C-alpha cells in the first residue's frame, strides 16, 4: 500500500517562489471598527464626548452621554 | 507499506524563495478597534470625555459620561 | 515499512531563502485596540476624562465619568 | 456665587439602597471569544488540532494547521 | 463663594446600603478568551496540538502546527 | 469662601453598610485567557503539544509545533 502527498512549486531559469507566506508591503490602518455584543447593558463604545463652553457663556448646558 | 509527504519550493539559476515566512515591509497602524462583549454592564470603551469651560463662563454645565 | 517527510527550499546559483522566518521591516504601531468582556461591571476602558475650567469660570460644573 | 451638586438615593420605611455598586449573583462563563487584529501574519488562534490514527492504520496521513 | 458636593444614600428603619462596592456572589469562570494583535508573526495562540498514533500504525503521519 | 464635600451612607435602626468595599463570595476561576501583542515573532502561547506513539507503531511520525 502506497500514498504520496506532494505540494510543489518548481521554477526553471531564475524567479521568485512565495509559498504559504503572507507578504504585506502596503500601509495597513483600519480605523474605528466596533464589534459589540450587548445584553441588558449601557454601552458607549467608540463614542467620545466633546463639550466646549467658552467666551461669555451664561446659564447654559451641554448634556451628552446616556 | 510506503508514505511520502513532500512540500517543495525549487528554483534553478538564482532567485528568492519565501517559505511559510510572514513578510511585513509596510507600516502597520490599525486604530480604535473596539471589541466588546457586555452583559448587564455600564461600559465606556474607547469613549474619552473632553470638557472645556473657559473665558467668562457663569452658572453653566457640561454633563458627560454615565 | 517506509516514511519520507520532506519540507525543502532549494535554489541553484545563490539567492535568499527565507524559511519559517517572520520578517518585519516596516514600522508597527497599532493604537487604541480595546478588547472587553464585561459582566455586571462598571468599566471605563480607554476612555480618559479631561476637564478644563479656566479664566473667569464661576458657579459652573464639568461632570464626567460614572 | 453658589453651586450645589447632589446625587441622592433616599428611602423612608426600610429597604435596600444599591448605589454605583455592581452586583453579580449569576454564574459567568463566556467561552471562546477571539479578538484578532492581524497583518501579514500566520495566526492560529483558538484553533486546536486533534489527530488520531489508531487500530490498523497503514500508509495514511492526517494533515492539519497552516 | 459656596460649593456643595453631596453623594448620599439614606434609609430610615433598617436595611442594607451598598455604596461604590462591587459584590460578586456568583461563580466566575470565563474560558478561552484570546486577544491577539499580530504583525508579521507566526502565532499559535490557544491552539493546542494533540496527536495519537496507536495500536498497529505503520508508515503513517500526523502533521499539525506550522 | 465655603466648600462642603460629603459622601454619606446613613441607616437608622441597624443594618449592613458596604462602602467602597469589594465583596467576593463566589468562586473565581477564569481559565485560558491569552493576551498577545506580537511583532516579527514565532509565538506558541497557551498551545501545549501532546504526542503519543504507542502499541506497535512503525515508520510513523507525529509532527507538531514549529
Amino acid at each position: 500500500l502506497t500514498f504520496r502527498e506532494n505540494a510543489k512549486a518548481k521554477t526553471d531559469h531564475g524567479a521568485e517562489i512565495v509559498y504559504k507566506s503572507p507578504v504585506v508591503s502596503g500601509d495597513t490602518s483600519p480605523r474605528h471598527l466596533s464589534n459589540v455584543s450587548s445584553t441588558g447593558s449601557i454601552d458607549m463604545v467608540d463614542s467620545p464626548q466633546l463639550a466646549t463652553l467658552a467666551d461669555e457663556v451664561s446659564a447654559s448646558l451641554a448634556k451628552q452621554g446616556l
